[PDB]
């Protein structure tokens, strides 16, 4: 399975976007959490509350996810960051399988 | 060392596992916040508000943890999730392995 | 590239630091926020808020930022933690090299 990491500019896109990937079968589960983020818009340092969502889905679901991600979310050029899990436990992996495409 | 992550229900069944994580040695530290899950509940897309657990330990505890946890967890089947860390400072390694069993 | 993370006893201290490595260009972006962290302070079980830091740089910068936030941070032993991307989108990429050193 593979954690997939992205950031949005409110809760209402982000609850938006992981609801239709869950209908789509794309991902098991979101947790969706605040942070502050703090980067350079190109000039300046920026800081801004933004919605961070951590994704859990299958392996073989990454390049369709990836591309879904793209045509869904409200930046231009958002994060969709893949890390893969090394282990977990086995009922849990089944249960992700099953709910997923 | 490695970072394994699970998910509980409430902050009352998170610190009562971990803290008895760390009294077993088990992990040298949780990190512990809220976040809002959205997940399909076998059925229909279900939201709550659940408690992230970032657990830091040595690489060779994890089976041990992942039992512990399966055993300690109000969820019948939990997240147990497993990444491996690739590299650390050393002092903090080292901090992290006297900490531990 | 690499996510890099990292804590720290509060807000000021965290946003001064990320502000500097920003600066420094040794990161494209942080995302700060608060946990509850559980650990043994050498002795006995302590519980605090800290500000946890999730960093997104280049994995040709660990080092420089590793030895750069040892010298910078509050804490005489703290936590820094290369958790290697597996994928990620090209054009985020590019941003997060033109961004960084």
């Amino acid at each position: 399975m593979i954690i997939v990491y992205t950031t949005f500019p409110d809760w209402e896109s982000a609850e938006k976007v992981v609801k239709t990937l869950l209908k789509e079968r794309l991902i098991a589960c979101a947790n969706l959490r605040e942070h502050r983020a703090f980067y350079w818009w190109e000039g300046k340092i920026e800081e801004d509350k933004e919605v961070g969502a951590i994704l859990k889905t299958r392996e073989d679901l990454w390049e369709e996810l990836k591309e879904r991600i793209k045509e869904l979310h409200p930046y231009d050029v958002p994060a969709i960051i893949r890390i893969d899990v090394d282990d977990v436990n086995e009922d849990y992996l089944k249960w992700l399988i099953e709910e997923t495409k």
